[PDB]
């Protein structure tokens, strides 16, 4: 049976109300936008609020496994920060203290384990990250807890260079699940991995891109540990901002948009005027705004989720519960069947 992991965005109230409705779809909940580690090696839960407290209580009531998702997101600046991993990984005391805090959290909180979400590990810290994750996985396992790691997806053992701080083989060996963050392929200002002719606007999570990234993942990590990733958000290029799955058809209806679809990415988009394209590294600006929403629908979610079966993956993962509706989960299940 596929392992289906939903990350709740604790900063949106709908994460809790959605869980109440959609919990049966899930194998586990990753508690998102809540927990982080600091440059000083402190575990924080400064994102904690009543929404997430309610999610925790509800999941426990349903015997649904919970994983705090502990990130290198710096709340002072609202961004993922390489300074956090650079500090913790290279200091013996900070590394050890981080591990103990994480085990304490999992034990005292009655959680199934920890989802490590360090997104800004640099290539200079590759060996140090392997050492840390090995220690963390061992410590959690010794306390009868599990470890999931979230991974910014790379193309190969060598590409891109900036992601070579992540040793897929070693990290895969240390964890229970290897969650591949197959989203944010293209957005206002960027286009990743050499796909989509390095143009934006484009897909949040293209099929061709996912297939390449997941094919690489299973070549280094046992496929049964690998989780695909799906976004429940898209990009409105007229305003340069993310929009939620629940709002896609509202945006389309407001603009009387014309629905279209891209073959290579198997991703729908809706336009309400002529669209010009830019390239990776050319920033979105109001002057460069385009009348197009790149989104997903039942057909695209079904097609993308078929990769779980095709590649023999252990399951899939969703960022985030709180942005979606019943139709998203119906489409996901239709692709797992
Ligand atoms: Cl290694
Ligand atoms: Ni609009
Ligand atoms: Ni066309
Ligand atoms: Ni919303």
């Amino acid at each position: 049976a596929p392992f289906v992991l939903a990350y709740t965005d604790g900063q949106v109230e709908a994460s809790y109300s959605n869980l109440q409705a959609f919990h049966r779809n899930l194998s586990a909940v990753g508690l998102g936008s809540t927990y982080g580690l600091t440059v000083t090696g402190k575990l924080r839960q400064d994102g904690m609020n009543e929404t997430t407290q309610n999610i925790i209580r509800f999941a426990k009531s349903q015997s649904l496994p919970l994983y705090p998702t502990v990130s290198d997101y710096n709340e002072d600046i609202g961004a993922f920060d390489p300074a956090i991993s650079h500090s913790i990984l290279n200091d013996r005391a900070l590394s050890a203290g981080t591990v103990k805090q994480l085990v304490k959290l999992a034990k005292e909180g009655g959680f199934a384990g920890i989802n490590l979400d360090f997104e800004k590990v640099e290539p200079r810290n590759r060996a140090a990250f392997c050492a840390f994750v090995k220690t963390l996985g061992n410590a959690l396992h010794a306390s009868n807890k599990k470890l999931i790691i979230s991974i910014p997806p790379k193309l190969s053992d060598t590409e891109p260079e900036y992601l070579q701080g992540y040793d897929y083989k070693a990290l895969g060996a240390a964890v229970d699940y290897f969650q591949v963050m197959t989203y944010d392929q293209v957005g206002p200002g960027w286009s990743s991995g050499g796909f989509h002719n390095e143009a934006w606007p484009g897909p949040e999570s293209g099929f061709d891109w996912q297939q390449a990234l997941l094919s690489y993942a299973v070549s280094r990590v046992p496929a049964s540990k690998v989780l695909a990733g799906l976004p429940t958000y898209g990009q409105d290029y007229s305003i340069g901002n993310r929009v939620h799955w629940s709002a896609y058809q509202e945006i389309i209806a407001e603009h009387r948009a014309a629905i279209h679809r891209d073959a290579a990415s198997a991703t729908p988009y809706a336009t309400w005027g002529p669209v010009k394209s830019f390239v990776d590294g050319v920033e979105w600006t109001p002057e460069r705004a385009q009348p197009v929403l790149w989104y997903d629908d039942a057909a695209s979610i079904k097609t993308k989720t078929a990769l779980v079966t095709r590649l023999g993956l252990g399951g899939t993962s969703v960022w985030a519960m709180g942005y979606e509706n019943a139709g998203f989960w119906a489409a996901l299940q239709s692709g797992l069947k």
